[PDB]
C-alpha cells in the first residue's frame, strides 16, 4: 500500500527547468483538483490503479 508524499505551499515542487519536474509536470495536478478545463483527457481514463 501507498499514501500521499507529501504537502506544502511550494518548496520541494521544483529543481529541474524542463523534464520530470517542470511546471509541465506540475501543472498536472493545476487542473486534477479544480479540473476547470479539459482536452478529451482523465487520470481515470489513462491508468485504472482502482485505489492502491
Amino acid at each position: 500500500y501507498r499514501q500521499s508524499m507529501n504537502n506544502f505551499q511550494g518548496l520541494r515542487s521544483f529543481g529541474c527547468r524542463f523534464g520530470t519536474c517542470t511546471v509541465q509536470k506540475l501543472a498536472h495536478q493545476i487542473y486534477q483538483f479544480t479540473d476547470k478545463d479539459k482536452d478529451n483527457v482523465a487520470p481515470r481514463s489513462k491508468i485504472s490503479p482502482q485505489g492502491y
